[PDB]
């Protein structure tokens, strides 16, 4: 009777991903070459004799080339001798890869090992400043800090500025690896999409690439792209008998964009089913988000959030006719997850994810009721709701649903709000109030987590996103600080919520809202990671 329509615009992939016929005589050819290249790649690592930077770059190329996933044991092994060896009589270049790869791997060690490149002031020497390699190398390493590593606090500063000012005359590809990485650093990418680019635009191009470690990227690659695309097609099927296209005309249409997002969390093949549970989830609670944000009357929002709690199919009959389509299907759907699961035994665990989704229901009424009586709540209050609300306490539990190896201890230690979550959550709500600000505020809103900084600390739109941002930087240092051993649960259980904050950094990148807005930012990422193949 309202009512708001924010104009969306549209899919603008239509039927392309509905179907995908794999070619299994190509699919066998791929796998029967790359058993190959995986034990000619896995007696490199065994190597012996070899030196400490030339193991470091072995190490930083095979993950980089989106092939480490093969290799845990083996590179595991490098890094724990290489972490208790203490060595460190090198160069920039050398020590802060090694900084970076044992940071990234929960191997605490210490910053110290920057000390030599500094001053008494704890400023790094500007005679590095002709150290290109170096420079990279620490650019991307200073983005593994922790709190405890302020001896780095420098190191962004002084790399990012004198990289810049050396890449316009670099050779080719390490010039368009630097200004990649100014504007995309490795730590905080989505791994496909930094192997995507390492693979095509750096690694084919290099003068002195190993040839085996290229053939065995590009062949791993187009391999699992095959699965993604079969996974996607199964996918795109199972919401166009839906038709929320038109049954629900008022919500964005993000299915594949969905889907990318699912595949941000994990790549691998043995989460294939983990990948599709995931993206079921993720495109239907992006229904609800649509329907509390426009199109709900606080009357009607009121039904849902009641029917989502009591869960219960026998409530339909209180709904809004347009309601009870979205809530049947996501009573369905979980009933799908558990006789999917009802296999393997591990049918029970789904009651985790649901308590989650319930509590993102609930916050969502909150967040309506808000607007509605126009309440600009203190910050405090404000994120107290809206981190919730970011669903991503509800992604991460649902992301384990399909891992085989969650055990009900994984859940329980999820259930807490432990600090690693509570970080990506926060990352995710931040960088989204500033990016999708004001898009939200043009559906007139008023209710916004900005506006409550503003009128709470009495600071501009300009200075309230800035302390925002920030407080997305110190989220990253508790993110990183969560991967150091030992680790609270299996590292396995730790990398999907690493990656959900990466997935918030690549979508907003340049602060726009890349899923309402796919056109710009995701858009290219969909077309490399699951329509062009690597040309071989
Ligand atoms: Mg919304
Ligand atoms: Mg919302
Ligand atoms: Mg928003």
């Amino acid at each position: 009777i309202v009512r708001p329509v924010a104009d969306f615009s549209p899919s603008l992939w239509g039927d392309q991903f509905l179907s995908f016929s794999i070619k299994n005589q190509v699919a066998e050819k791929y796998a029967k070459e790359i058993e190959a290249l995986k034990e000619q790649t896995r007696n490199m690592l065994l190597a012996t004799g070899m030196k400490l930077a030339d193991t470091l770059n072995l190490i930083d190329t095979i993950e980089r080339l989106g092939i480490s996933y093969h290799f845990e044991k083996e590179i595991d092994d490098i890094l724990d001798q290489i972490y208790n060896q203490n060595s460190n009589c090198n160069d920039l270049c050398t020590s802060a890869l090694q900084f970076r790869l044992l940071r990234q791997h929960g191997f605490n060690i210490s910053p110290e090992i920057f000390s030599k490149f500094q001053d008494e002031n704890g400023k790094f020497k500007e005679s590095l400043a002709s150290d290109v390699l170096g420079l990279l190398n620490l650019y991307e390493a200073s983005h593994v800090r922790t709190h405890a590593d302020d001896i780095l606090e420098d190191a962004l500063a002084f790399s990012t500025i004198h990289l810049e000012s050396a890449a316009p005359h670099l050779k080719s590809p390490l010039r368009e690896q630097v200004t990649h990485a100014l504007e995309q650093c490795l730590h905080k990418g989505v791994p496909r999409v930094e192997t995507r680019f390492f693979i095509s635009s750096i690694y084919d191009k290099e003068q002195s690439k190993n040839n085996v470690l290229l053939r065995f990227a590009k062949l791993d690659f187009n391999l699992l792209q095959m699965l993604h695309k079969q996974e996607l097609a199964q996918v795109s099927r199972w919401w166009k008998d839906l038709d929320f296209v038109t049954t629900l005309p008022y919500a964005r249409d993000r299915v594949v964009e969905c889907y990318f997002w699912a595949l941000g969390v994990y790549f691998e093949p043995q989460y294939s089913q983990a990948r599709v549970m995931l993206v079921k989830t993720i495109s239907m609670i992006s229904i609800v988000d649509d329907t509390f944000d426009a199109y709900g009357t606080v009357k009607e929002l009121e039904a849902y959030t009641d029917a989502i709690q009591r869960w219960d199919i026998n409530e339909i009959d209180r709904l809004p006719d347009y309601m009870k389509i979205s809530y049947k299907a996501i009573l369905d759907l979980y009933k799908d997850y558990e006789k999917e699961l009802s296999s393997a035994g591990r049918s029970h665990i789904v009651c985790h994810a649901i308590e989650r989704m319930k509590e993102v229901v609930r916050n969502y009424n909150v967040e309506s009721t808000w607007f509605i009586e126009g309440y600009t709540p203190p910050v405090s209050e404000y994120l107290s709701n809206a981190l919730a609300t970011t669903t991503y306490y509800y992604l991460a539990t649902t992301s384990y649903l399909g891992m085989k190896s969650a055990t009900e201890q994984d859940f329980e230690w999820l259930s807490k709000n432990p600090k690693i979550l509570e970080a990506s959550v926060i990352i995710c709500r931040v960088i989204d109030d500033t990016a999708t600000y004001e898009v939200e505020k043009s559906r007139g809103q008023i209710a916004t987590g900005i506006e409550c900084c503003m009128r709470d600390y009495g600071i501009s739109t300009k200075e309230a996103m800035a302390k925002f941002q920030n407080m997305a930087e110190t989220a990253w240092k508790d993110i990183n600080e969560g991967l150091l051993r030992p680790t609270p649960v299996s590292t396995e259980f730790l990398t999907p919520i690493l990656n959900l904050a990466r997935i918030v950094e690549v979508t907003y990148i340049h602060n726009l809202d890349g899923y309402t807005h796919p056109e710009k930012v995701l858009k290219p990422h969909i077309i490399n990671l699951l329509v062009d193949s690597i040309k071989i």
